[PDB]
């Protein structure tokens, strides 16, 4: 009943159990994810994360939790894939859960620059974020035979279900990650 539900992909998998889980390190005493869904939810009035690990922990902040498929599909394109499969709803604006600093304006710009596309990601004047992305419904069938034919690359995914990139490099800084316990550190 809303137009574009909002995910937070906190990661697949678990060949990672007993790994640090990402999503949930602290950042000013807030997990990551929470900052995600925290900017999320500025915008999107639904909002849901899929997590596979420490799904209690998850489950704590009242969001609802996906998990991913028996499947076990690799990459992300396999959360946003389960997340469609267990989600109703024609639009979906996914972020991984280590980008806390995502702007208030993300999901209207992707939508005015979509022009026409059934799928749009975040470039940041530097690189491309695949995985920060709206997708629309249509993309659910082609996103099961890519992975059931084996594939995982994001970006070869985006392009061959005819996305593209929108501009936000005047948004400083706004898409920077933190990959490791190390990186968090230094945004204390
Ligand atoms: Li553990």
């Amino acid at each position: 009943m809303t137009t574009i539900t909002g995910v937070v992909l906190a990661g697949g998998k678990a060949r990672r159990m007993g790994l640090v889980d990402k999503g949930l390190l602290e950042l000013n005493g807030k997990p990551l994810w929470q900052h995600v869904a925290d900017a999320l939810m500025t915008q999107l009035s639904h909002v849901v994360v899929n997590a596979n690990r420490h799904q209690e922990i998850y489950q704590a902040s009242g969001l609802k939790v996906i998990e991913d498929s028996l499947a076990d599909y690799p990459g992300p394109l396999a959360g946003m894939l389960s997340v469609m499969q267990q989600e109703a709803g024609e639009w979906f604006l996914f972020c991984p859960c280590d980008t806390p600093y995502i702007p208030p304006d993300l999901a209207a710009r992707l939508n005015h620059q979509r022009k026409d596309a059934p799928v749009v990601w975040v470039h940041d004047g530097e690189r491309d974020h695949p995985t920060i992305a709206l997708v629309n419904r249509a993309i659910e069938p082609l996103l099961l035979e890519y992975l059931q034919a084996g594939e995982r690359r994001v970006m070869v995914f985006m392009r061959l279900a005819g996305g593209h990139a929108v501009d936000f490099s005047d948004h400083k800084d706004a898409f920077v990650n933190v990959n490791t316990p190390e990186e968090l550190a230094r945004w204390q």
